[PDB]
């Protein structure tokens, strides 16, 4: 039986910048860091950073909508995404909002996403604004 | 500040093979689905299948790293897996580092994992053998 999200590894090119990404700006705890990755925790969530040749920067427009969203309270929102755009973090579009939503990129072009709200409220607002041939179980 | 991971989002080209997979094959909880897309839960992770004409079925020669690990106990590890074997799921790579992790591919190409053990854990099976250039903050 699966019991949730053990850990998410993201492919980066270079790891630095990665580290000074997700550990200076966004604030997360850098547990560790070695020649070719780096741990990280954001309350629950064990974020691994692991150095791959292999990982393109790649624009938002030739990615496709696969992406992570990160937990902040409605408090704290508005100004964490100004801090952001002030740092110059490049954004990424798409046709409608998920509700409370800021969406940017790291350096590598991964799609992330500041959201306020649970699955729970989601589905209770969806119930108001459905999707299209929304169907609950 | 930032307090988790509110949810992950991984593009689908198809989306009942994809609501079969996770739903059926991993038993996740289906919560709603429409014409694009589907919200599932698996413990506290909040998941979105959502639906993308822009998503390749990728081998995974073609893509990075870039993974998602779901926690599983010891118990139910070997189970699990065997499962995965039955259905034909193929195996991206062998495991050879710390713990129980088995590397399977969703009907995307997105790279998945069953993985054994917290943060923690890893830490500590790292401060005895650590990494080449590991440092610990
Ligand atoms: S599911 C939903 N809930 C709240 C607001 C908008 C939407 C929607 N895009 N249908
Ligand atoms: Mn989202
Ligand atoms: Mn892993």
């Amino acid at each position: 039986m699966l019991s949730g999200l053990n850990h998410l590894t993201l492919a980066v090119s270079q790891l630095a910048p990665s580290v000074a990404f997700y550990q200076q700006l966004l604030g997360m705890t850098l547990h560790a860091r070695w020649d070719s990755g780096a741990y990280l925790s954001c309350g629950d969530l064990w974020l691994c950073l692991s150095l791959d040749p292999q990982r393109r920067v790649t624009p938002p427009e030739e990615s496709d909508y696969t992406h992570y969203a990160f937990s902040i309270s409605e408090a704290d929102f508005a100004s964490f995404a100004a801090r952001l755009e002030a740092a110059g973090v490049a954004v990424w579009k798409l046709n409608r909002s998920e509700g409370a939503s800021h969406y940017f990129l790291d350096p590598d072009g991964h799609k992330l996403e500041l959201h306020v709200g649970s699955l729970a409220q989601r589905l209770a607002a969806c119930r108001e604004q459905p999707y299209k041939g929304m169907v609950f179980f």
